[PDB]
């Protein structure tokens, strides 16, 4: 087998922090289960994740985090531990609905530099469906 290669992007300190959704929304995307919180608005947000890497492409995600430059967890994409066999086509589509649901709430978001390079790169997910009024 060749050598498979473990991304660090975020750190455990912030992995094993305890959070939760003041306006939970539960998106489930494949083997990936998106968390949105449709309160968090005008932050910049950054998406990071740990995972497994082989052939210079994501492997499996081990795990996916969305949180502010602030630090605060304002949601996830929590990979189902009964699916151990998932592909980097997965994730990158899960990367942007996460996305899709901060640009909807009208936030500033990156991607991380690892994310960009490893799945999201040319064939990255777009758009936001603005929060109509009644």
């Amino acid at each position: 087998m060749p050598a498979s290669r473990y991304i660090t992007d975020m750190t455990i300190e912030e992995l094993s922090r305890d959070w939760f959704m003041l306006m939970p929304k539960q998106k489930v995307e494949g083997p990936l289960c998106i968390r949105i919180d449709q309160a968090i608005m005008d932050k910049n947000i950054m998406l990071k994740a740990n995972f497994s890497v082989i052939f210079d492409r994501l492997e499996t995600l081990i795990l996916l985090r969305a949180f502010t430059e602030e630090g605060a967890i304002v949601g996830e994409i929590s990979p189902l531990p009964s699916f151990p066999g998932h592909t980097i086509e997965d994730v990158k589509n899960a990367i942007g609905v996460l996305i899709g649901g901060l640009e909807r709430n009208d936030n500033t978001v990156r991607v991380s530099k690892t994310l960009q390079r490893f799945a999201w790169g040319s064939s990255n997910e777009n758009g936001r469906p603005p929060l109509t009024l009644e």
